[PDB]
């Protein structure tokens, strides 16, 4: 209905205003953008879903979220992917990790904060009903 894009539009509102702060932030500098191929070349088959926040961006236009479920889905994969590239125990591998724990930490928290519990619940209840 009307009524149910105007959610929807809030939504989007809502996580375009959350990831331009993430996307600000210094720490997280490195998931701003994907993934070169030329200046990483291993990337790209050890990583088979690639994202980061400026995909997020372009989803977030395209109305791919229809609940911060989905959304958190995407930010989850940053970290993951970012784990599971960089494992060793180097210092360079460990910063990243710490950042992409950030990312993650810093948007549940901004989430948990910020968007009513019962807002999520209507997505998701239009969501389930399409
Ligand atoms: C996305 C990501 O996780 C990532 N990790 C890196 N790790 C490394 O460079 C070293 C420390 N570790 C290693 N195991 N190569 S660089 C990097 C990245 C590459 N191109 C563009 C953007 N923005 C980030």
């Amino acid at each position: 209905s009307m009524q149910e894009e105007d959610t929807f539009r809030e939504l989007r509102i809502f996580l375009r205003n959350v990831t331009h702060r993430l996307a600000i932030d210094k720490r997280f500098r490195v998931f701003t953008k994907p993934v070169d191929p030329d200046e990483v070349p291993d990337y790209v088959t050890v990583i088979k879903q690639p994202m980061d926040l400026s995909s997020v961006i372009s989803k977030i236009d395209l109305h791919k979220y229809l609940t911060v479920k989905d959304y958190l889905r995407d930010i989850d994969l940053i970290c993951s992917n970012a784990l599971e590239y960089n494992p060793d125990r180097d210092p360079g591998d460990r910063l990243i990790r710490h950042r992409a724990c950030a990312l993650r930490d810093t948007a549940y928290a901004i989430i948990k904060e910020e968007l009513d519990e019962d807002f999520e619940q209507l997505c998701e209840e239009i969501q389930e009903s399409r």
